[PDB]
């Protein structure tokens, strides 16, 4: 009996819960995710997946009207998770200012967004996260924080052509920034 979904919230640890416009005229109220149909819930969370992707920070802006910052998708990642390996530092910061958990887990690994942006080779996305507040030894479900992923993909990157060469260099940039060295 839902007209549409007009709002989400987290909940509790991982849940997800939608604020229902109801078709017989009941005041709108929250019910868990799985209350009501997969793919009304599926359809409202699509453009907010999409815009996470696209590290709009225009549409993200907009979404955060109604929206949870740290909605979660299946896998446990939050648009921060995914903004953060994709190297937007501005999605980063928005979605920071708008309240988000930078210390966010997600259950493929126990990632944070430190670890993201520090895996997928990000220094000013780890610098903006660490300005920004991120305790910087959470600890993944390996027992790595973000400064030790990074040197293990370090030792693990070749010397051979200049995009790998590249690569260490902002691997040690990533490195760098965590150990809080001077600049
Ligand atoms: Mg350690």
């Amino acid at each position: 009996e839902v007209n549409k979904i007009i709002g989400s919230r987290t909940a509790g640890e991982g849940a997800m819960e939608y604020l229902i416009e109801w078709k017989d005229g009941h005041s709108p109220s929250w019910v868990p995710s799985s209350y009501i149909a997969a793919d009304v819930v599926s359809e409202y969370e699509t453009p907010w997946w999409t815009a996470a992707r696209k590290a709009d920070e225009q549409a993200l802006s907009q979404l955060l009207e109604d929206r949870d910052v740290d909605a979660v998708d299946e896998n446990g990642r939050t648009a921060l998770l995914f903004v953060a390996g994709l190297g937007s530092d501005k999605c980063v910061r928005l979605l920071a200012e708008a309240g988000a958990d930078l210390d966010h887990r997600d259950m493929r690994g126990g990632l944070t967004a430190l670890h993201m942006a520090a895996g997928y080779v990000r220094p000013e996305v780890v610098e903006a996260l660490v300005e920004l507040g991120a305790d910087i030894e959470v600890e993944d479900e390996r027992g790595l924080t973000a400064l030790e992923l990074a040197r293990e993909i370090l030792k693990t990157t070749p010397k051979g052509n200049p995009m790998q060469f590249g690569r260490r260099i902002g691997l040690e940039k990533v490195i760098n920034v965590l150990e809080g060295q001077v600049f």
